[PDB]
């Protein structure tokens, strides 16, 4: 098959096209409600560009995730009839696919937030579309407050807020009782199937269900909800092996992973219809709940888990953890099987577990995460009265205080809670405050050439290639890069030996390093170097004096200091928690007295990820505010 125009005119939103453009015309702020797949993200931009709003400025539309922003900009450029990056483009952290021609721009919420820092009145935009607002992320909640302020100054601007939920009433009341525009649409019955007893391994259960659906259920594609990439990559390998084990007579199952770090060629495959006699299985994360819309899906497999940030209010530390979904999310997952016809949802949990063991809705991200980055962004925009900031769902006053005192000990805020030269310099980088700090400190410590590489290597995933077939051999290849001082300097050694071997792809194959990842680090480095140069921050090498690198790391990650326990593992300096060096660490067979880790990862044990050896003396030297027992 059907032409792009026929596909576009088949969408539920098409029936309300003229009435939608008139509503935008008549109202400064409009709340748009419609079920997922009605065409809000992809058509609202196009309708208003056609109405002529692009003559006044850009039409910007936020997306919560990378794959969402890239996919919708690719589709909309095919529908618009242009090059991707020309009239229609996207902006993600470290990838700006826009140009002087761009009139429709899809960007992550974090990217629009970074634009507010530079231009608080968003004068470049005629229309701001806060999309997928029901997902309620820190960046979305921050953008509501910022745009509430913008709408007052910019009388010419148009603000469209979308929702796939009746949480539109809260958004309407928030935005001066703004009108609500409803896109009616057909929702079909979904047969919800629960397990009689819980499952030991939800991964196994998902695979068994997928094969049972594929072999015994009428045609329709399958959507599987998993928690991350490692888990998705594994599920795909086993499913492929298991399907191969059935023999050549068996009908084809097209196994399609979906996650943030996916090559764009892999991203387009998930939207192609299956050939006749074949079936698709899309193995995705919670991106597939609302952000991505795949046609032909009639079956959903739901293990009931999601990876989400949990916060400790006492210690001020947040962490990504695998927890059950809210009841609202279970309904969203099930609904994906009832978009184009009746479907089935296989819940890999009991009816009792749904009814009792599940929260109605989850707590907004702003009330279950560390606010240091948020507070730093707000202080950089001149927003010092944090109590005066109009949040839709206010974080606890204790959290805003915790966030303030952390930036203080970092040296971003002074005694009067105002930004310092450090804080200002830190705010110029799209990185988390502990990463900014160590980059700005490396300028003073004379190792910014090294820190630019380390910050970049830490901003990429999957640096080392470790196939399931060649695991022992991979580990032998990785050990050749192992530095006595730790993981951060091992990451610098990988990049420098790649650079010295003239950025060779065959060198990467030989050494089991992932060339795509080093090429991404090189790109991030080029961009970070650009900021240093604009702000005249000196780029100096430490030569062989790598202790300077260690001091710089410590100056930013002192909160993550740990001491070796004489019996088992390490005890964190902050809450005296038992933490462990992971078997993949350069320090695994040389565990020092004191370390600093990049992040904590919860698997079987609480593991420290990216560990560097420190002198405990540096804690007093680089974080003196962070101490008690200071007088007689
Ligand atoms: N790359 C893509 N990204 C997003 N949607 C796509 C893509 N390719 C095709 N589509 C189609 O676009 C249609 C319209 O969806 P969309 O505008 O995202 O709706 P809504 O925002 O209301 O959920 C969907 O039916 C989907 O299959
Ligand atoms: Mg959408």
């Amino acid at each position: 098959q059907m032409s792009i125009l026929e596909q576009r005119e088949s969408l539920p939103i098409y029936k309300l096209k003229e009435q939608l453009v008139q509503a935008v015309h008549d109202n400064q702020i409009l709340i748009v409600i419609g079920e997922t797949g009605s065409g809000k993200t992809t058509q609202i931009t196009q309708y208003l560009a056609e109405a002529g709003y692009t003559s006044r400025g850009k039409i910007g539309c936020t997306q919560p995730r990378r794959v969402a922003a890239m996919s919708v900009a690719k589709r909309v450029s095919e529908e618009f009839g242009c090059c991707l990056g020309q009239e229609v483009g996207y902006t993600i952290r470290f990838e700006d696919c826009t140009s002087p021609e761009t009139v429709i721009k899809y960007m992550t919420d974090g990217m629009l937030l970074r634009e507010c820092l530079i231009d608080p009145d968003l004068t470049q935009y005629a229309i701001i579309m806060l999309d997928e607002a029901h997902e309620r992320t820190i960046h979305t909640d921050v953008l509501f407050g910022l745009l509430k302020k913008t709408v007052q100054k910019r009388q010419d601007m148009k603000l469209i807020v979308t929702s796939a939920t009746l949480d539109a009433v809260k958004f309407s009341q928030y935005f001066y009782e703004a009108p609500i525009f409803t896109i009616p649409g057909r929702t079909y019955p979904v047969e919800i199937l629960y397990t009689k007893e819980p499952e030991t391994d939800y991964l196994d259960a998902s695979l068994i269900t997928v094969m049972q659906i594929h072999l015994t259920e009428p045609p329709g594609d399958i959507l599987v909800f998993l928690t991350g990439q490692e888990e998705i990559d594994t599920a795909c390998e086993i499913l492929y092996e298991r399907m191969k084990s059935l023999g050549p007579d068996v009908p084809e199952l097209i196994i399609l992973p979906v996650y943030s770090a996916l090559p764009s060629e892999m991203q387009t495959r998930i939207f192609d219809p299956a050939p006749p006699g074949s079936r698709k299985v899309v193995i995705a994360t919670n991106i597939a709940e609302t952000s991505l819309t795949i046609d032909g899906i009639y079956y959903v497999v739901d293990p009931g888990f999601v990876k989400q940030k949990v916060y400790n209010s006492k210690t001020g530390i947040d962490q990504l953890v695998v927890t059950p979904i809210s009841q609202a999310q279970a309904k969203q997952r099930a609904g994906r099987a009832g978009r184009t016809g009746p479907g089935k949802c296989y819940r890999l949990y009991t009816e009792r577990a749904y009814r009792d063991e599940m929260l109605t809705t989850n707590v907004p991200e702003i009330q279950r995460t560390n606010l240091a980055s948020t507070v730093l962004s707000l202080k950089a925009m001149g927003i010092n009265d944090l109590l005066s900031f109009d949040f839709m769902d206010a974080p606890p006053m204790e959290t805003l205080i915790t966030a303030m005192e952390q930036l203080y000990t970092l040296g971003a805020l002074d005694d009067e809670g105002l930004l310092t030269r450090l804080g200002r310099r830190m705010a110029e980088f799209p990185l988390e405050p502990m990463l900014c700090k160590m980059l700005i400190m490396s300028v003073h410590l004379g190792c910014s050439e090294e820190m630019l590489t380390i910050v970049s290597m830490l901003s990429v995933q999957n640096v080392f290639y470790r196939p399931k077939d060649k695991q022992a051999l991979a580990d032998q290849k990785k050990a050749k890069f192992h530095q006595t001082e730790g993981d951060h300097l091992t990451l610098l050694a990988v990049y420098n030996s790649w650079k010295n071997n003239k950025f060779s792809n065959p060198w990467c194959y030989e050494n089991f390093i992932q060339a795509r990842s080093l090429r991404r680090a090189q790109d991030i480095r080029k961009q970070m170097l650009g900021i240093m140069d604009r702000h005249k921050l000196d780029v100096v090498s430490c030569g062989k004096s790598t202790v300077r690198v260690q001091k710089a790391i410590c100056s930013g990650f002192f909160r993550n200091a740990a001491k070796k326990d004489p019996q088992e593992g390490y005890r964190t300096l902050i809450d005296q928690q038992v933490v462990y060096i992971h078997p993949s660490s350069a320090l695994f067979n040389r565990q020092p007295e004191w370390v600093v880790y990049h992040e904590l990862v919860l698997t079987t044990k609480e593991y420290m990820r990216e560990v560097t050896t420190i002198d405990p003396r540096w804690l007093v030297e680089f974080a003196p505010a962070f101490f008690k027992v200071s007088d007689p």
